[PDB]
């Protein structure tokens, strides 16, 4: 039952993601002219305003790092750019120290192993359907859409309920 | 039963879409030298031109805004493209009125909150599987294929059987 | 039951295909400094040579024109290729008259419109499982596979099995 | 039952892999400046380096060749590098020599046709769920997972915990 879920997504002040696997499918692209690409899901963008809106920070902690993370997070106001990290939640911890925050009011999401520790400690941690089973075991939510489909849309929507700002600001649409 | 839907889209004189989720399967794309990248479904392509050659004026209205979307529009003759625009039913009104039409006379399919509006009041409102909860509870109807898969080409399909034009542009190919 | 698909592949000296929904799984792809996209399959390409070593001659026919498509063409061996022609019948048939070939000699695969009268009178006539219901409705056969995943390997081995090529390809490999 | 297949990953020093359609789902990429792209998997990459790191040497061996597939082997410490070469098992059996290694020691994972005999004359060979029949029949293990999908990531996990390695590197994270 829902509210189970609801009671742990109550206080948090920041929501920190995961990229890779998250808010893309976890395809790495490469070209022949050495660029790379990735992408992101257009839902998952305004999820992330909605929640950003009712006050709520937003970080990504990737072990991977590219323009287009810097771009895609500049655009939707995730204000906690950390790339190239793979430890999560020293990454995570050192947020919580510089924003004055306890990690219980840190929310995670991630999808492979160096997120479960991040998503085992947080205040609410979540995983994927193709996240890895260790650290799904850990997480306190797993979301029924997937990464890039609509895994960090339905969090978003979830944590919004929770702090009673979903309904509010769908009715700004109706 | 369909009769019911061919009702509404009997009298559709202009056919407006939202581009992300709707035309495209909702991957925003970005790559290491800054460039974006959007990806279109051939067979809605085909289905728009019917729709269009039957005497449908073509609409874009977008809340982003890219050269994709103007070229994909330029190629299959989608004549009013508003891009950068959130206000989906505002700027559909506009275009009743530039055109000299009732919003009865508009048909309007969008995957997300902002096109929710405009998917209630139009004379046809459709969105698609993948359609948030809330738009898709205002439409009159919801396609069977997904977005950038056909829910245009589905679109196109049932407003031409409804104004009797279907038929008559498969025999052209037989 | 399979032998009466064989019977109508066993004299095939020519086949010819479609690319978008065929070749590819139909996605149009642009981006923001102008540049288009296209994706193959792997296994298609096997299948192409191996058709094509059993003596078979290879054709694109194909309402769209782009570098991509001639790139793929030739590395395959695909040694026809008739781009921005959608009236795909008469192409074959032109293509019939320059190698003294007869229809029933050619097979034919399309997924939408403007394939369905090729896929009708060509000897061997294909279709495919997101192939519009007017050209699968005239066709002798419709893939397992859906286009870009296998359609084209899969009507490939039809063919060398039909002319007993098949399991000597394959032989090869043992 | 598994043991039977830990069996035979027991003793595997080297895994060798087929690019296309193994460590991507097989599409093939072009674009209209004549630039061609790769997708690759995220949960592929650092399952390599786990299996790198218990102390087996990585090898691709594939068909066709590009920077991508370079890159790509780079970052995760692909050792041996063989590209534009379709005889697998010989291409095998040279590294075998190189390293001063037998076959029964050598994993392979392949898709297709080139890839049987490497597949069936390894001592683990391995395919995946889209692999050609003649391949899968061969084979010693089929993926659950697909191609670009964590078929990769899968048959690392089932060597490190075949030479008790899993549950150790799973800990470093927990
Ligand atoms: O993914 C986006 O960029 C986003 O979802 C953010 C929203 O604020 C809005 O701009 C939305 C568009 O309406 C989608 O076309 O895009
Ligand atoms: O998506 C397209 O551009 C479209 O469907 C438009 C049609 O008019 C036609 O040109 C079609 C081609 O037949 C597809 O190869 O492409
Ligand atoms: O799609 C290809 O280019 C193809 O299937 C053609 C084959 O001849 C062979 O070169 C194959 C490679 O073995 C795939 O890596 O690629
Ligand atoms: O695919 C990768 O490059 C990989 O899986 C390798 C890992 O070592 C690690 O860097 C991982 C990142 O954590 C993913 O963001 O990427
Ligand atoms: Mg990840
Ligand atoms: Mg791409
Ligand atoms: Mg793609
Ligand atoms: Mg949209
Ligand atoms: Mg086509
Ligand atoms: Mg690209
Ligand atoms: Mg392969």
């Amino acid at each position: 039952h829902m509210n189970e879920i609801y009671q742990k997504a109550k206080h948090i002040k920041l929501f920190a993601m995961d990229v890779d696997g998250i808010l893309s499918d976890g395809q790495i692209i490469y070209n022949s002219e050495g660029t790379e690409t990735k992408a992101f899901y257009v839902q998952d963008g305004l999820g992330l305003q909605a929640l950003k809106q009712s006050g709520i920070i937003l970080a990504i902690i990737t072990g991977r790092s590219s323009a287009m993370v810097d771009r895609r997070a500049k655009e939707l106001g995730i204000s906690h750019i950390i790339q190239g990290q793979d430890d999560k939640l020293t990454a995570l911890v050192g947020l919580t120290k510089k924003l004055g925050i306890e990690l219980s009011h840190c929310a995670y999401i991630g999808d492979d192993l160096p997120d479960l520790k991040a998503v085992r400690e947080a205040g609410f941690g979540i995983s994927v359907p193709n996240g890895c089973e260790q650290t799904r075991a850990v997480s306190d939510y797993i979301t029924t859409k997937t990464g890039g489909n609509g895994a960090v849309r339905e969090v978003c929507e979830l944590i919004l309920k929770a702090q009673n700002n979903f309904d509010a600001f769908i009715a700004t649409f109706q």
